[PDB]
């Protein structure tokens, strides 16, 4: 559905709404909670947005087990179509 940083500026679309952070900020150095406004727990409201977003499915275990989204793509660009 996206690449890489189509990946992560389709996420930043939903950060954007849910913390408020500058969708020319997120780029590939970035992780969610540490480099962004950290959403915490309203991050699950932008990880299942994103599923859908992405054409993905992230179980609330991998979403966790994640960091950076750089790393995050890995998963994402991967598994999606």
């Amino acid at each position: 559905a996206a690449t890489q940083e189509e990946i992560v500026a389709g996420l930043a679309e939903i950060v954007n709404e849910i913390a408020g952070i500058p969708v020319e900020d997120v780029k590939l150095d970035k992780s969610f909670t540490d480099d962004l406004d950290v959403d915490s727990l309203s991050m699950v409201e932008v990880v299942v947005a994103a599923e859908e977003r992405f054409d993905v499915k992230i179980p609330d275990d991998d979403v966790k087990n994640l960091k950076t989204v750089g790393d995050a793509t890995k998963y994402i660009l991967d598994h999606q179509a």
